[PDB]
C-alpha cells in the first residue's frame, strides 16, 4: 500500500526548518511498498520471538504512567494538558481511563493523529546539495500517549535488550557503545564494518512489518489487558490511521510508521534489526556484529577481501531492498573503525592523565554549535546544548566551546541551580548543570575531565567549524574557560566542582582529580535502558541516600 494519502490540507504549524518546505518532504515519502519475505526472514523471526519469551512485563497504573508525562506535553483536544495529567487531575485521569476503557472494548476504529512538520535547527550550508525539507511529526491524543504508556512501557523497557542483547544500541552510555565497537573490530582476526542508511525508514515499514512488531511483543508474559490494549492499539494506531493537521483539518491517511508513537524506537530498532539480520545470511557475511539504533545500523563483520566485501555488501543491499529497506547512499566497506560513521558519530581516541589509550566518540560540530547559537538566541524548552554537554563530554569541542560558553552565561544569569530539560535517546530529561560532573563521571568516567593528545584531525575539524561559523579560536575560549573557572570556584558546592573538572583543561598547572563522592547516590537506572524517540517520557533526576556534607 501508499505509505501516505493526502487531501491536499496543508501541514500547519502551532535556519530552523519550517511547515513551507513540508509539501517537498511529503513527495519524498509517499510511495506504493514492495515487500517480499524469505527463509532467513522468517528463521531469524523466530529467534527473536524465542528470546521475547522470556520477558514478563508489567501493566503500568494511570499515576505510574501520568508521572511519566513531560511538562510541556502536547495538551490534549479534550480539554487538558500535560500538567492536569502530571497533578493526576480528576478530568485527566477520568478521559484517560475511558480512553483505556475504548481500547479494551473496540478493537478496529482507527484512532485519530496529529501531522506537524518539526522546526529542527540545522546549519546555512549554501555548497552541498539542498536545505533539507522538514521532518514530519505523527502522533496521538494525550490521554492515548498515557494508555500506550500503562499497556507498553514496561515491554518497550524490557524486551529490546531481551531479544537483541549486545546488538541494541540504547542500552549503552556513550562509554559502553565506544568499549562495545572497540571489543568487536579487536575480536575480528581481519575487521571490515559498515553503516547502512534506509532511505525514509519510518516509510518503508509496512503493516505487516507492524503486525510482525507485535507479534514479538506478544511473547511476553502480560497482563489480559495489556495483552488487549497492544492488540486494539497494534490494530487502531500502530498500522496506520487517519493524519489531522494542527487546525483541525484533515490532511489524509498513513499506512506505515508514526514517528511520535510509544513504539517508534523499539519497533524501528526490532525491524531493523529482524530484516539486517536476515540480509546477513542472504549475503553470507562471517562472524557478524550488528549495533541497531532506530533505523541506524552498523555492521562490524570478518572481512573476505575487498572485492569480495564489496559483493557481499550489494548482496545485504539487495535483501534489505526485498524486505521493504532499500538504502539512501548505498554502504561502503571501511577497514578503519574510526571511519566508520552512525548516529552522526565516529570513534576517536585520546589520552588520559596518564598517558593511557582512552576511546570516545565525537562528530562534526556544526549542527551541535549551530543549535546552541540558535538557543542562546531564543529561548528554546528543549535545550540541545546540555545534550550534547553529556553525550559529548569528553570532546574538546564540548569541553572547549560548549561547557565554557554556556556556564559563564549561568553565572552571568546566576542560574547554576535552576534544573533544564535536555534530551538523552529520545527521552526528555530534568538536569540541573551543577550536576554535570558527577552525570559525566558516571557515563565517562574520571578521564573526561582530563583528556589530551588528541589527533590533529580532530583538532582541524574543531578548529575550521570555528572558522567557518565566525566563533572565536580556541585560545580565546582557553582565557574564558580561566575566568568561567576562577568564578565557579569561589562559590564552593557544586559550583565549584564544576570549576575544578569541567575546567581542569584550560589551567597549565593540572589538579589531580579524585572521584566525586556524591556521584554514587545518582539514580540512572532509567538512563540508558532503551530509546524512545517520539514516545513522548520524561525522567527528572533523583538522588539515592544523599549524605550531609554534601
Ligand atoms: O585573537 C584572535 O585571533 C581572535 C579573537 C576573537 C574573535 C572573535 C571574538 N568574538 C567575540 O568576542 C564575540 N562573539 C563571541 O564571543 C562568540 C561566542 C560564541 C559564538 C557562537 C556559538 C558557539 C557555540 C555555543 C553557542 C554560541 C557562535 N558565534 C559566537 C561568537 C558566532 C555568531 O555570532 N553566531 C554563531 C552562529 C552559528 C554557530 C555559532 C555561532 C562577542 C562580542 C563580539 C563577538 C573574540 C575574539
Amino acid at each position: 500500500s501508499m505509505s501516505y494519502t493526502w487531501t491536499g490540507a496543508l501541514i500547519t504549524p502551532c535556519y530552523a526548518t519550517t511547515s513551507r518546505s513540508a509539501s517537498l518532504r511529503q513527495k519524498k515519502v509517499t510511495f506504493d511498498r514492495l515487500q517480499v519475505l524469505d527463509d532467513h526472514y522468517r528463521d531469524v523471526l523466530k529467534e527473536m520471538k524465542a528470546k521475547a519469551s522470556t520477558v514478563k512485563a508489567k501493566l503500568l497504573s494511570v499515576e505510574e504512567a501520568c508521572k511519566l508525562t513531560p511538562p510541556h506535553s502536547a495538551r490534549s483536544k479534550f480539554g487538558y494538558g500535560a500538567k492536569d495529567v502530571r497533578n493526576l487531575s480528576s478530568k485527566a485521569v477520568n478521559h484517560i481511563r475511558s480512553v483505556w476503557k475504548d481500547l479494551l472494548e473496540d478493537t478496529e476504529t482507527p484512532i485519530d493523529t496529529t501531522i506537524m512538520a518539526k522546526n529542527e535547527v540545522f546549519c546555512v550550508q549554501p555548497e552541498k546539495g539542498g536545505r533539507k525539507p522538514a521532518r514530519l511529526i505523527v502522533f496521538p491524543d494525550l490521554g492515548v500517549r498515557v494508555c500506550e504508556k500503562m499497556a507498553l512501557y514496561d515491554v518497550v523497557s524490557t524486551l529490546p535488550q531481551a531479544v537483541m542483547g549486545s546488538s541494541y544500541g540504547f542500552q549503552y552510555s556513550p562509554g559502553q557503545r565506544v568499549e562495545f565497537l572497540v571489543n568487536a573490530w579487536k575480536a575480528k582476526k581481519c575487521p571490515m564494518g559498515f553503516a547502512y542508511d534506509t532511505r525514509c525508514f519510518d516509510s518503508t515499514v509496512t503493516e505487516n512489518d507492524i503486525r510482525v512488531e507485535e507479534s514479538i511483543y506478544q511473547c511476553c508474559d502480560l497482563a489480559p489487558e495489556a495483552r488487549q490494549a497492544i492488540r486494539s492499539l497494534t490494530e487502531r494506531l500502530y498500522i496506520g490511521g487517519p493524519l489531522t493537521n494542527s487546525k483541525g483539518q484533515n490532511c489524509g491517511y498513513r499506512r506505515c510508521r508514526a514517528s511520535g508513537v510509544l513504539t517508534t524506537s523499539c519497533g524501528n530498532t526490532l525491524t531493523c534489526y529482524l530484516k539486517a539480520a536476515a540480509a546477513c545470511r542472504a549475503a553470507k557475511l562471517q562472524d557478524c556484529t550488528m549495533l541497531v539504533c532506530g533505523d541506524d545500523l552498523v555492521v562490524i563483520c570478518e572481512s573476505a577481501g575487498t572485492q569480495e566485501d564489496e559483493a557481499s555488501l550489494r548482496a545485504f543491499t539487495e535483501a534489505m531492498t526485498r524486505y521493504s529497506a532499500p538504502p539512501g547512499d548505498p554502504p561502503k566497506p571501511e577497514y578503519d573503525l574510526e571511519l566508520i560513521t552512525s548516529c552522526s558519530s565516529n570513534v576517536s581516541v585520546a589520552h588520559d592523565a596518564s598517558g593511557k589509550r582512552v576511546y570516545y566518540l565525537t562528530r562534526d560540530p556544526t549542527t551541535p554549535l549551530a543549535r546552541a547559537a540558535w538557543e542562546t538566541a531564543r529561548h528554546t524548552p528543549v535545550n540541545s546544548w546540555l545534550g550534547n554537554i553529556i553525550m559529548y563530554a569528553p570532546t574538546l569541542w564540548a569541553r572547549m566551546i560548549l561547557m565554557t560558553h554556556f556556564f559563564s552565561i549561568l553565572l552571568a544569569q546566576e542560574q547554576l541551580e535552576k534544573a533544564l530539560d535536555c534530551q538523552i535517546y529520545g527521552a526528555c530529561y530534568s538536569i540541573e548543570p551543577l550536576d554535570l560532573p558527577q552525570i559525566i563521571q558516571r557515563l565517562h568516567g574520571l578521564s573526561a575531565f582530563s583528556l589530551h593528545s588528541y589527533s590533529p584531525g580532530e583538532i582541524n575539524r574543531v578548529a575550521s567549524c570555528l572558522r567557518k561559523l565566525g566563533v572565536p579560536p580556541l585560545r580565546v575560549w582557553r582565557h574564558r574557560a580561566r575566568s568561567v573557572r576562577a568564578r565557579l570556584l569561589s562559590q564552593g558546592g557544586r559550583a565549584a566542582t564544576c570549576g575544578k573538572y569541567l575546567f581542569n583543561w584550560a589551567v597549565r598547572t593540572k589538579l589531580k582529580l579524585t572521584p566525586i563522592p556524591a556521584a554514587s547516590q545518582l539514580d540512572l537506572s532509567s538512563w540508558f535502558v532503551a530509546g524512545y524517540s517520539g514516545g513522548d517520557i520524561y525522567h527528572s533526576l533523583s538522588r539515592a541516600r544523599p549524605r550531609w556534607f554534601m
